[PDB]
């Protein structure tokens, strides 16, 4: 176009492997053709980890709490394979717990939708936001195994020095068994509730909380009313403003109405052992190059947008033997624009909010117009029938976002 | 032809709306002209329940205990609107939970296939059985609101004496949340197991056992050491002589690998609910007609089939304006076939395990003929596809089943 959109300020973090590669390509070709950003780019690569004593990876999320927008690309989190890979003088701790743990907030991963790709409920037609409640890679299990007769109790000791309550989880009359403890803070739970409500106004649809609160009647049914409390004393208002609800479900209810259902709704939901932060998903049903990921505080200020997958060695080893590689930046470049659409939010960015959208339509369209790496050729056509043909190979899909881009920000000049 | 065949002492439990329309016409057009039985019938219709104050649910529990072969059509679990429509006088519990309360068990999941019939993986070929933990029973976690600062601490207290052990959940200092604490006899483990290894016999196929062995290293490490032991023990063995295995796993690998997999195989889940994943829809995606359970008991004798589905209430409404409808009774009929088959498993009764898998055979050979209901075709051309020509009626299907039901017994005698 003209100039250069003002996108203002953003975090970007460098990262590893395959996706390091693809991370450059969305800069050099979507990003920074249209928008001068204030750059606060820390290089989270493992060698230079290595090399700061990790002192980058700090360095980072100091600054994502403090420009609120953080964009990330994948990196190894380090095991002793690669400890002895990259002759690292320390086992690194994962980036991406380091990150969340100083930030706080919920990760919701979305799955991009396109029309001439399989979705896991052919009637899924807008997407499903959903964000587990989990506790970080800090946490501690404490499960023990109990060998033999005996009383197993869990007690609560107040701290003011007033009576001590024991409540006897079971007695072991014969033979042994297993145990377990787990707890929440109400305050994580709050922080929960505000960071689910804030992603629905966002996005503008539907909040779902998912309990079993029939059975841990008091466990869950304390994230069933602080959500309704933190509902009604602030967003109710706005959500019906913006023609939007909350609303609570047992998880069964939930399963069963999500497969009735077209989608389009946020998801928010506690489970029985309750979740600890990881960094990879799961492979299952759809590609992973299609999850994207977004870490949301609290203060419904800052925001941390990432791919869901890694940064997928094995296509990296193939590039590195100078072979054709395939791999899908979608999730990368959702990173992307799910951050400048909240910085454009938080200032009120007209154009460059225009722009996210953009970037996002296109993506998508270039897909559903049968323009696509393997990963999807093949969830239309599976492995084993799937020909060169049927796909373009990174640079050439890249390449043709960025035409597509081109076309659709010319269009938009009327 | 003349003589019927003689099976057994059957237990059946007769239900409600929908499903006990096509479940007498399995009775008279599949059963009954081939089979004489020692019938224990019980009306567990709502009406019925709420006359006898649950009554009949007992005794069916009851009866199913003593003749170790139960199938059952599906039944109202009475909500509000069901109290408000028969005026019952009470909100009648399921009867599901009853009687696998008093019987006991894991209940296992598996979808019939059809060639011609759409799947999630255009790879599994072969069935997908999952079965998960029954906790049921008066299993309960002990849950607590915390009320504020504090410790939470869970404590074994030995029978003989011994070392008492104490463990810190947490230290509540911003003070404020909630706390639990759950557990785990090893006879339920065990029973597990035992279901396990038992039901991958009955089928000719390897078991897997997922667990989340990484996060909780003792609760789940129980489940797998558990599983081992009793492999060894009193498995290998058998497993050997059918070509068949057995090996633990990671839920995150174990649904990728299933993903990646032609089928055929046990999947022992210790897994609490569903999620954003294939769980309910991997053990049966597409036509809820097509999903069969069966609960099976530690001592491998009793056994309780029925229909995954539920009653098709909104079948049952058009059914009653006299409107066309179209009711997949597969389901319905597999729960008779795996039951009688279990009978003449029991007895040595080879005509009547013929029948079993023949009615099974005439079922799926029928379907991929191109015979079917409307929610199969749905499957195959999409709702908005299907025309009149492409399906038939409930009744229409029980009669072409009834003939080729015939054909197949016919020809067999030859
Ligand atoms: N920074 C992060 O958030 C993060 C998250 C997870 C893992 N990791 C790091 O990644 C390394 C291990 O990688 P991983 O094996 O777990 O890999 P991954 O990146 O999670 O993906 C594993 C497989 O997923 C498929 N895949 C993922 N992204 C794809 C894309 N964009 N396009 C096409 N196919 C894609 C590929 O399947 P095919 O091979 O069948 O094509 C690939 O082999 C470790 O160093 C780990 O710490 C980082
Ligand atoms: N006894 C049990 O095991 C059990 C289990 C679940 C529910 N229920 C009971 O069923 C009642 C409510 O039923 P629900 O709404 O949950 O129904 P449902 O019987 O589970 O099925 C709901 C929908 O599934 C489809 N479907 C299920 N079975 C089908 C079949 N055999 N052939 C063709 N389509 C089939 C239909 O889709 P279309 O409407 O799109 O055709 C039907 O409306 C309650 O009284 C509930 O307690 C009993």
């Amino acid at each position: 176009m003209s100039k250069k959109i003002s996108g203002g300020s953003v975090v970007e973090m460098q990262g590893d492997e395959m996706t390091r590669i693809i991370w450059e390509l969305i800069k050099e070709k979507l990003i920074f053709p249209y928008v001068e950003l204030d750059l606060h780019s820390y290089d989270l690569g493992i060698e230079n980890r290595d090399a700061t004593n990790d002192q980058v990876t700090k360095d980072a999320a100091e600054a994502i709490k403090k420009h609120n927008v953080g964009v990330k690309c994948a990196t190894i989190t380090p095991d002793e394979k690669r400890v002895e890979e990259f002759k690292l003088k320390q086992m690194w701790k994962s980036p991406n717990g380091t990150i969340r743990n100083i930030l706080g907030g919920t990760v919701f991963r979305e799955a991009i939708i396109c029309k001439n790709i399989p979705r896991l409920v052919s009637g899924w037609v807008k997407p499903i936001i959903i964000g587990r409640h989990a506790y970080g890679d800090q946490y501690r299990a404490t499960d023990f195994v109990v060998p033999g007769p005996g009383k197993v109790e869990i007690t609560y000791t107040p701290s003011d020095g007033t009576q001590k309550v024991t409540y006897l989880v079971h007695n072991f009359e014969e033979g042994g068994g297993v145990a377990m403890g787990m707890y929440n803070q109400d305050k994580s739970i709050e922080d929960f509730a505000h960071s689910s409500f804030q992603m629905a106004l966002s996005k503008g649809w539907p909040l779902y909380l998912s309990t079993k609160n029939t059975i841990l009647k008091k466990y869950d049914g304390r994230f069933k009313d602080i959500f309704q409390e933190i509902y009604d004393k602030q967003y109710k208002s706005q959500f019906e403003a913006q023609k939007i609800w909350y609303e609570h479900r047992l998880i069964d209810d939930m399963v069963a109405q999500a497969m009735k259902s077209e989608g389009g709704f946020i998801w928010a939901c506690k489970n029985y052992d309750g979740d600890v932060q990881s960094d990879s998903v799961a492979q299952g049903y759809g590609s992973l190059g299609m999850m994207t990921s977004v870490l949301v505080c609290p203060d419904g200020k800052t925001v941390e947008a990432e791919a869901a997958h890694g940064t997928v060695t094995r296509h990296y080893r193939m590039y590195q033997k100078g072979q054709e590689t395939s791999t899908n930046p979608i999730a990368s470049i959702f990173a992307w624009t799910r951050g400048l659409a909240h910085r454009a939010k938080l200032d009120n960015n007209k154009e460059l909010a225009f722009f996210a959208n953009a970037l996002e339509e296109v993506s998508i369209e270039t897909i559903e117009a049968g323009f696509m790496t393997k990963d999807l050729a093949a969830c239309i056509k599976g492995l084993p029938n799937v020909q060169r043909s049927d796909y373009l190979n990174t640079f050439e899909f890249m390449d043709k976002l960025g035409e597509n881009l081109k076309i659709k920000l010319a269009q938009a000049k009327l």
